[PDB]
């Protein structure tokens, strides 16, 4: 409530400047509370970013779980596109949290562990689907599925986030989903 | 000379701890010089890391130029393996400089611009070879070559460096070259 106001203030300010340049007083002020009232809800501004990242990561995770439970009736290319799109739309809808959360992996063990935990879960699910595709005779047994999954997930992390940040170099945001789908489909189904 | 001693000291200390935990006095002490003598050679410890990274990046760049000028007599898979191997061996021989240099992209515009400049050069060369392969009828015209090149180069940056750092998740270092070659060959030659 005042908690949701603090989180919304932080996400808004992170569009303008880095967490380094945002004070607890900036977050309190934005949320219409005092500094000590802020400390009732969060121990630090770093905790606010951790909560924002945790919400975005869990949103992507629950969207991927929804696909898993409600698979689309489409070809393998459109299937992998639907999965990559969960990450494109979820993180691409929260670019300031994505940028700040990735930067915080350097300084926060809690942010690093959160990111690590979910990447392990997403890679494990990727590998499980590749193994299912191999089991049904649709994909060839080339690389170990978990190693292939790891590299494809790490490609998407770096490529999606470079695109969102407009880094030089980056794939244009309007081309990045097609670019990643090509590489996933050719590497998963290619001999 | 005393310059090479400062650089060798810094590369040695970076194996033990982050640049944050290395003082100018630590570098002077290691190089057998005083603090003011250090400032005769480098303006800051940040400049020392920039020079170390610049040397490693130029080593990889000159190795790739050597391949370009002395192409191996081998199949397309072993050809791309030779190119990725330049980065695997060069950066993998300097893991502390690689780790510290990547971390410094966050805080140093000079490190960020150096990294950006060379990634643009490597992606441009990748695209040029893919276009040559398309021109000779060996590769199909699928994605725009520069967009495919960008994503493959960014995959290698994230995947090689996660492997060297032993991040969770990462591909084991002994498996990462085969993993990347698979994805490059299938995505460049795959319909
Ligand atoms: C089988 C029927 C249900 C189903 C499953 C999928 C799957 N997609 C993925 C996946 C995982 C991670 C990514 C991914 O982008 N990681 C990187 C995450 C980031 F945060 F770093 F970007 C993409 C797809 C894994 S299974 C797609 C469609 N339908
Ligand atoms: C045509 C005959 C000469 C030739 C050329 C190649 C080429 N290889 C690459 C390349 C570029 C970047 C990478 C790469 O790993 N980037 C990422 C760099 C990093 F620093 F981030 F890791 C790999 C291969 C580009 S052309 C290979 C063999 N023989």
């Amino acid at each position: 409530d005042r908690e949701l106001a603090i989180l919304a203030t932080a996400e808004n300010l992170l569009e303008d400047r880095p967490l380094a340049d945002i004070s607890v007083d900036d977050l309190a002020k934005g949320a219409g509370i005092s500094r000590p009232t802020f400390y009732f809800y969060f121990p630090s501004k770093e905790a606010v970013l951790l909560t924002l990242l945790d919400r975005v990561v869990n949103q992507a995770d629950m969207a991927l779980q929804t696909l898993a439970e409600n698979p689309a009736d489409t070809d393998r290319e459109n299937m992998w596109r639907t999965g990559i799109n969960v990450f494109f739309e979820t993180f691409g809808s929260h670019k300031a949290v994505t940028r700040a959360g990735q930067a915080a992996r350097a300084t926060s063990v809690e942010v690093a562990e959160l990111w690590s935990t979910f990447m392990q879960k997403w890679i494990a699910y990727t590998a499980a689907v590749i193994d299912a595709e191999r089991d049904r005779g649709a994909a060839p047994r080339t690389l170990p599925a978990h190693e292939l999954a790891t590299a494809l997930n790490l490609m998407n992390e770096r490529t999606l986030f470079a695109s969102f940040a407009g880094e030089q170099p980056s794939v244009p945001e309007a081309r990045v989903l097609d670019t990643l789908v090509h590489i996933w489909v050719t590497s998963i189904y290619g001999e």
